[PDB]
């Protein structure tokens, strides 16, 4: 189904303007006019065609060839003419390069009815079976047997003219047509316009060709958007820690004593470090939940983790090595996983192990040779004081599942490594980081011109508006670019120093003053670094959402579904719920004196997301599993939110553990008689 010959149909007489580039599984190289719907009938007359590929006999013999129009054809087997009706020998299990040309001046009908025949020695003629036909070797190199030799400079298969003018693909039966882009026909039909470098086998410089992507001849786990010739396909990996277990460690000086243990959940964001940076390292920051021995001791931690692949291509036989770090640069541990011994793939937008299996332990329960992770006394304090650890991760991703034109299958290829590709990718694409998803930093990379390197000239022009559409799924339902119903203007822009001077020089040249209104005209360059973030939120130096504007947070808590002396039951937006680290509840008597119910910095965890997706705030938790006692219907019940960034994680210098001084935000206030 994936094999057969490759065919170029031209509407002119000499293979100049190709109308269709497609493959046929058998010697039936016909295209019926009814599959030429997305070509005007002005073009459906083909004056010439070229086919190329290989034939493989399954039984040695003396074969004769012939076509449906021998008076219009010239056929070659191994650069040896055979048509212009004779005989030739073909040894078993050995491939033969075939090229067939066809020219008919002024066809009287649309499409092409053409068939390729061979006759064996027992004198049975036939349309050639599928199992005897194979595609050209459309790679950058040659395999031992398949030699590759209609301008196709990079040899991806898509002719040069089509890569430059534009082209689309239409999924016919199961077979794919590739045609020039015609404004009035495909604009109506909503088809995608494609452009790509006729000099780059792969225009984003990754492991899949511009032809492999747009025809489906590609690993099935590549993200839907990396199937675009201009959107790079690469893994991107960080480690997510989920919870942690600290312990008093076994001193060499009675091991039946009681247990001493701290077990808290954690949260891990993938980071970026700024004005965007040029770094391509993988890294994530872990925050340890802060709420409910002697100077010569040592403690040790265990934790559950999963790899996260937020890129656009799969990893198969290697997971990257990781450093668990404390403070600035004290590696406490290394985290490797055995090569070629993975229990599954790590797919894009996906975990390892998959969210349905259990996560990985750092010291597996069954594994004799896992290193105890250890801190000394002062390191432990550094950790209690920061409740933050870091996870740096290299880009060693291992081998690549590439496509094989000989058998038409996609297999892990031990000659392909990701380390041979990442550098070429990073050098020739603009990069966008966008957190519109879940306030999570997602990277993508789009082919862009480099106006100082001669090759990148032949690459397509890439506007900023287009990059957002094809790389992130922004669309414009009414001449208004948006991402899932949020207008583009709700996200801000940031750039590294160089990109920023570039874009500014561009606006000046367009005499434009506001970027949002000339996105379709801002161009991208290789090595550009663009950050893009939700305007509602405040971000730390790692570009992690750690707060919001008070008014944003108040409006968010305006929809109060219900309330009582046991709690409030609100409808808070998922994104907001993500940057609040707790709530304070107080009963304010009538003289303005305030009594705080859960008056402690480690007791603000009273929120919780009920099944239906609504939030509930538990007054009973730190009030003795009771409801609130309001001894006067005029007394007020106040409730505040604390954002992640205003949450304090230790007692103060002087030793205060109250919520006194915490920066709160009033989100609800009612009287006793209104509850
Ligand atoms: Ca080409
Ligand atoms: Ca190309």
């Amino acid at each position: 189904s994936s094999q057969g010959l490759l065919g170029y149909y031209f509407s002119d007489l000499n293979f100049q303007a190709p109308m269709v580039v497609t493959s046929s599984t058998t010697g039936d190289l016909s295209i019926p006019s009814s599959e030429l719907e997305n070509i005007p009938s002005e073009n459906q007359y083909f004056q010439s065609a070229i086919w190329s590929g290989f034939i493989k006999v399954k039984k040695s013999d003396e074969y004769t060839f012939a076509t449906s129009a021998d008076n219009h054809v010239t056929m070659w087997v191994d650069d040896q003419e055979v048509i212009n009706s004779n005989k030739i020998r073909l040894e078993k299990g050995r491939l033969y390069q075939i090229k067939i040309q066809y020219q008919r001046e002024n066809p009287t009908e649309k499409g092409l009815d053409f068939k390729l025949y061979w006759t064996d020695s027992q004198n049975k003629k036939e349309v050639i079976s599928s199992d005897n036909l194979q595609l050209p070797e459309l790679k950058q190199k040659s395999s031992n047997s398949r030699k590759k030799r209609v301008p196709d400079r990079d040899n991806d298969g898509i002719p040069d003219s089509l890569e430059v003018e534009g082209y689309t693909v239409d999924v016919k039966n199961k077979r794919t047509f590739l045609s020039p882009w015609i404004s009035n026909i495909h604009e109506k039909k909503g088809l995608t316009k494609y452009k790509s470098s006729p000099e780059k086998w792969s225009t984003a410089s990754d492991p899949y060709s511009d032809f492999e992507k747009v025809t489906g001849r590609i690993d099935k786990n590549v993200s839907p958007e990396a199937r675009h010739p201009l959107v790079a396909a690469y893994p991107i990996v960080h480690v997510d820690m989920e919870n942690i277990i600290l312990s008093k460690n076994e001193d060499q000086s009675n091991t039946d004593s009681q247990t001493r243990t701290i077990s808290k959940n954690t949260s891990t964001s993938r980071t970026h470090t700024s004005s965007a940076g040029f770094s391509n390292s993988n890294s994530s920051t872990v925050a340890i939940d802060h709420s409910l021995l002697n100077t010569a001791d040592t403690a040790r931690l265990n934790a559950n983790i999963r790899y996260v692949n937020t890129g656009t291509a799969p990893i198969y036989n290697v997971l990257p090595t990781t450093s668990l770090v404390l403070g600035k640069n004290q590696t406490l541990a290394t985290i490797k996983a055995k090569e070629n011994q993975l229990s599954q793939i790590l797919a894009p937008n996906n975990y390892y192990p998959s969210k349905n299996l259990a996560p990985i332990a750092l010291n597996a329960q069954d594994d004799f040779s896992s290193t105890p992770i250890t801190m000394n006394y002062n390191q432990f304090l550094e950790l209690e004081k920061t409740k933050q650890l870091r996870l740096d991760t290299d880009q060693v991703y291992g081998n690549i599942a590439t496509y094989n034109f000989e058998n038409g299958r996609v297999r892990v290829d031990t000659g392909s490594n990701w380390s041979e590709v990442l550098p070429q990718i990073q050098e020739t694409t603009a990069r966008i980081i966008f957190n519109g998803k879940d306030l999570n930093l997602v990277e993508r990379r789009i082919a862009a011109v480099n106006p100082s390197d001669p090759l990148e000239t032949t690459k397509p022009d890439m506007t900023l508006k287009e990059a957002l559409k094809i790389a992130f799924g922004f669309n414009e339902p009414n001449g208004n670019l948006q991402y899932q119903g949020k207008d583009i203007t709700e996200f801000d822009f940031n750039f590294d120093q160089q990109t920023s001077q570039n874009i500014k020089n561009q606006l000046a040249e367009l005499n434009a003053t506001n970027i949002y209104t000339v996105l379709d005209k801002i161009k991208l360059n290789a090595k550009m670094n663009i950050l893009i973030r939700d305007k509602r939120f405040h971000y730390d130096r790692n570009n992690i959402a750690v707060g919001a504007d008070e008014s944003v947070v108040k409006e968010a808590h305006r929809e109060v579904i219900n309330s009582s002396t046991e709690g409030l039951l609100l409808n808070i937006d998922k994104d907001i719920r993500k940057i609040l680290s707790g709530y304070i509840v107080e009963i304010e008597d009538t003289e303005g004196l305030k009594e705080v119910i859960n008056d402690r910095y480690d007791m603000l965890n009273i929120s919780s997301l009920r099944q239906d997706g609504k939030t509930f705030i538990d007054f009973k938790k730190y009030n003795d599993k009771l409801p609130l006692y309001i001894s006067n219907p005029n007394y007020k019940v106040n409730v505040y939110a604390v954002t992640k960034e205003n949450t304090i994680i230790n007692p103060s210098e002087n030793g205060d553990t109250s919520t006194n001084g915490i920066k709160k935000i009033l989100i609800f206030s009612k009287k006793g008689y209104e509850i």
